[PDB]
DNA sequence: ATCGGCTTCGCGCA
DNA sequence: TTGCGCGAAGCCGA
């Protein structure tokens, strides 16, 4: 009924006579989910209601209030969501290991199911969990069209070998979702504590300008995944037609703005892909959007799942390790901290502009950030340290980050991963470099610049 | 084979 | 700002 190459078995065992339960984690949404739609149907065949249990864990401490708040507005719109399909949603607070452990027994859930993340994290948690049931658990792909461990069995060297297995995959796994059907049978705080508490928690740490005002702006992008449909159908009608021309411009928005909602699953991209081709636009433009939301966004979990040091100098291509290896000893032209880089006091004020962009919006421009990465491991003193600036100031301030897209692209960025060797130069090596009179050919930089100056001087 | 083609490069010049 | 060919560069896969 459902395409069951989406499916793996984690644990196997004997169906307690008691709920269906997702571990929902990856792909918050109750509209194309097919771990959801999973639970639903082994649910139906037992008789048994389906409940979905979140858990919250210590990791919001390592970001902003920026991302918590649109993961917890978006939660409070997906309760509605499920409760009037009679789907209780629990949202646990504490560590999944053993929070889930403690839920599986208190409930005698009858089988259990996540979706799928190549996150070490992850993997770390599901292991604590299965030593801890014996009831059956199952994962499911619901974030990539075609499933990742389906996809490719190793790590693609790039696109161009990663393409055409993904493509010949893509007319069996491409389809429109069923509609979730509610629960037949009608069957720990609450949200709005978690949203306040996580909330004084933060602000401490609240990006300020100097007039204690809050840098960040979060209007730019409500939360949600109504608010997601809202962007993808206005981005088919309205910038479609023009991504391929327009989408290297900083000076415009023709992006499709889909990526923070992506991220905390608020959309499927198989939803995405099939309005999208069923689209009249520009062949032109549909392909290359195709091709970031398909080869780039799956092969950016392919990387991921096959390299578990996928946040490492160690997980660069050998030509890129000897390569920067050997420019170790360079000089540097400027060598900035954290925090200078923190508060975009370099002296590029292209780059400045791009950190004040991804400061007060939450999202820097897809052509930017790679402008971006490559300036950090330039003007810092070591690879690993640029590495570790970059990594470092994507997830803290990106609506986006802490994803494998992020890491899979800091990774190209500055390591080279999915990319090839250029001219060889001091510092950067064999990296393919960057500069900023290559952007001036591109758009009108001064443009970019003017937009964010107004914050530089009032940052500390 | 073994060779072309490779995300998002820079640069010069029309 | 446009595009077009060339440049330096390592390696996958048909
Ligand atoms: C230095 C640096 C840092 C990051 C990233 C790249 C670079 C160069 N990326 C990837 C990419 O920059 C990002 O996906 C786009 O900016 C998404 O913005 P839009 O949704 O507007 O993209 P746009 O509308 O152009 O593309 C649509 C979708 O395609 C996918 N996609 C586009 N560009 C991609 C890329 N380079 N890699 C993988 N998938 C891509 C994403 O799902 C994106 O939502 C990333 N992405 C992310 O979601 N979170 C992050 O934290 C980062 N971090």
């Amino acid at each position: 009924i459902m395409n069951p190459k989406r499916i793996r078995a984690l644990k196997s065992g004997k169906q307690g006579d008691g709920p269906v339960v997702y571990w929902m984690s990856r792909d918050q949404r109750a509209e194309d989910n097919w771990a959801l739609l999973f639970s639903r149907a082994i649910a139906k065949e037992a008789n048994v209601p389906v409940v979905v249990v979140f858990c919250l864990t210590d990791e919001f401490l390592e970001a902003g209030i920026r991302q918590y708040e649109f993961m917890l507005k978006g939660l409070q719109e997906l309760e509605v969501s499920l409760s009037r399909k009679k789907i209780p949603s629990f949202f646990l607070r504490g560590d999944p290991g053993e929070k889930i452990s403690r839920f599986v027994k208190d409930y005698n859930a009858g089988t259990l199911v996540t979706d799928f993340s190549p996150l070490r994290i992850k993997n770390q948690w599901i292991e604590k969990v299965i030593s801890g049931i014996s009831i059956p658990f199952f994962e499911v792909d619901a974030h990539n069209v075609v499933p990742c461990w389906e996809a490719s069995q190793k790590h693609e060297y790039a696109a161009h070998t990663f393409r055409p297995k993904l493509y010949a995959l893509l007319p069996e796994f491409l389809e429109e979702f069923p509609e979730l059907e509610p629960n037949s049978v009608t069957p720990v705080e609450t949200l709005s504590d978690v949203l306040e508490t996580g909330v004084k928690a933060l602000l401490p740490e609240r990006a300020l300008l100097k007039n204690k005002d809050p840098l960040f702006e979060p209007w730019h992008f409500e939360p949600g995944e109504k608010a997601a449909k809202k962007v993808m159908e206005s981005f088919i009608a309205d910038r479609l037609d023009s991504y391929g021309a327009l989408r290297n411009d900083p000076t415009k928005n023709m992006l499709s703005n889909l990526s923070p909602y992506l991220h905390f699953g608020q959309i499927s991209s198989q939803r995405v892909v099939l309005e999208v081709e069923k689209a009249e636009s520009n062949p032109g433009s549909k392909k290359a959007f195709l091709d970031e939301i398909l080869i780039w966004k799956e092969i950016s979990d392919n990387f991921c799942y096959y390299n578990p040091g996928y946040d490492g100098f160690e997980s660069f291509p050998s030509w890129a390790k000897e390569s920067l290896n050997a420019h170790r000893n360079d000089v540097r032209s400027h060598i900035y901290t954290l925090e200078e880089f923190e508060a975009g006091k370099t002296h590029d004020p292209l780059w400045n502009a791009s950190q004040m962009e991804l400061l007060s919006t939450g999202k820097m421009h897809g052509y930017m950030r790679m402008y971006w990465a490559k300036k950090i491991l330039e003007w810092s003193e070591s690879p690993e340290k640029a590495l570790e600036i970059a990594i470092c100031l994507n997830d803290r301030y990106e609506l986006d980050g802490r994803d494998p897209n992020g890491y899979a692209g800091i990774a190209w960025s500055i390591g080279g991963v999915h990319d090839r060797a250029w001219g060889e130069r001091e510092v950067t090596g064999k990296i393919r470099y960057m500069s900023y009179e290559g952007c001036k050919r591109k758009f009108d930089v001064k443009l970019y610049i003017e937009k964010y100056s107004a914050l530089d001087k009032l940052a500390a």
